[PDB]
């Protein structure tokens, strides 16, 4: 897969299961163009969302929708989303994992990057 | 001094000194209209940014230029920045302090939000 | 596996290989005893530590040989092992993911835990 | 003050008040002498823990009792506590600040190792 995404709660220990996540692409004109999304799913990863043909140079957002995570368990959070914003393949193809460890009040992500 | 900007740097156990932070607030239309901006001190801190009057009830987002930071040091960084994207609420008197921790393909941030 | 342990590179943006895990058991006359060890592999795992029936309830500690990883590409870390404590298996057996995000100044560490 | 610790929660986005912290020296014979101890404040802060006479080159340990206070919060911690273990080195005169970032499953630590 060339894009994974993996949510973590820090407040349960557990994958962060039915996170939504949209990931766009910079447009020629400077807009975001939307290009995937999913939901999490029970080990708190999201597969599938391209494929190496189509996953092209480029400058992506990753937006993982925090909010409504935290609503749903009964918590107000802080942030609105958590946006990760980073260029692709501009040295050739690579795989890329997202991954977001989530609290309320706080947010850490990292990128783990491997040539296949 | 309702809302500062701290930012860290984990591979050299420092402030990170000299990054450019900009402040955006969402206006009625949908866009992110400028509010304030400046470059981190040596303690790696951003004062200054607002007052009271004019910090109200909105959605703001918060960008840090990590690349620019990175770049500096000769490391190649994976973010082309870092953004937190939060809601301001007026309930109670409340100070927002934005922290974030900087890695080459990681980042964190944290908000502690007390009142005076 | 009851026990695995998953590191990672934040400067690199890579899974830490090669590092150094030792696991230890508080024993009843409050000593560390020695549990198990190993090294993690190439996507930064380490798996095999035990199994279920050696994974009594107890106290154990997880320590990360950090600085020997740090000090193995050229720069001198700050920490000299990164360690986690925790109690296991107080209510049922669980499978535990011990997680660390790696810099040289700094280190994150989460758990996963699910119930098989 | 050139040791300081700092320590923030990031599920109520607050400094964490009277949280217990033990600080320790390696001594010749390879077991931990006590060296400071003390309660965080209001602002989630430690302060004269010691002197530059006494703060000589070493290994310390900090520990940070997070087991306590997460149970004082009726939350349900995963650590017993959280230790950082670090070397102190003559190198430059140097202020050492210790920051952790706490979740009931997760936690971060940094140094802000500046010069005076
Ligand atoms: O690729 C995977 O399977 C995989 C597994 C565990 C992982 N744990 C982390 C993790 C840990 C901390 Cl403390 C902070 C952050 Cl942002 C991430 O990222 C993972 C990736
Ligand atoms: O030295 C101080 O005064 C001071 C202030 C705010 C600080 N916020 C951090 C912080 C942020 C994140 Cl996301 C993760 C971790 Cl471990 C630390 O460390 C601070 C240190």
């Amino acid at each position: 897969c060339p894009l994974m995404v993996k949510v973590l709660d820090a407040v349960r220990g557990s994958p962060a299961i039915n996170v939504a996540v949209h990931v766009f692409r910079k447009a020629a004109d400077d807009t975001w163009e939307p290009f995937a999304s999913g939901k999490t799913s029970e080990p708190g990863e999201l597969h599938g969302l391209t494929t190496e043909e189509e996953f092209v140079e480029g400058i992506y957002k990753v937006e993982i929708d925090t909010k409504s995570y935290w609503k749903a368990l009964g918590i107000s959070p802080f942030h609105e989303h958590a946006e990760v914003v980073f260029t692709a393949n501009d040295s050739g193809p690579r795989r890329y994992t997202i991954a977001a460890l989530l609290s309320p009040y706080s947010y850490s992500t990292t990128a783990v990057v491997t040539n296949p």
